[PDB]
């Protein structure tokens, strides 16, 4: 699933981007995207439940960039493990 | 392009399906798909514009099947023709 992929390190390619997009509703994707700044600039501790959601944001953001900002592949790594 | 790919033989996979769906507007895709029967049971000779459109409907159909039906990596074969000079 998307939440699960968000926690692993892998390459975002046209193929993997695709499967990830198809695995999450567009509504969920945009909500994750909208939480990016909150986690990119999070002060303090992150309970796992928060880290899971922070990872989804990170992934949604990485996907947005791949798609809306270029034509090239990029390695994805979960937030500060 | 989508039109060009419909005239080639290749495997419809999750990745190829993807590049294909992204290369055509949803509207044009549904249009091609709607013409599948017209060309599938077409009686007679066609000009090149019609042949190209027939190939597109065939590709649109193979993609619909891949996505909505089973979703098993399948080979896409453009339509063959008995050409008359």
């Amino acid at each position: 699933t998307f939440e699960e992929m968000a926690l692993t390190t892998f390459m975002i390619t046209k193929e993997s981007y695709c499967k990830l997009k198809n695995s999450v509703s567009d509504v969920a994707f945009n909500r994750y995207l909208s939480l990016y700044n909150k986690y990119r600039y999070f002060s303090g501790k992150m309970d796992t439940a928060a880290y899971r959601e922070a990872a989804c944001s990170q992934l949604a953001k990485a996907m947005e960039t791949f798609n809306h900002n270029n034509g090239n592949d990029v390695l994805y790594q979960p937030p500060t493990a």
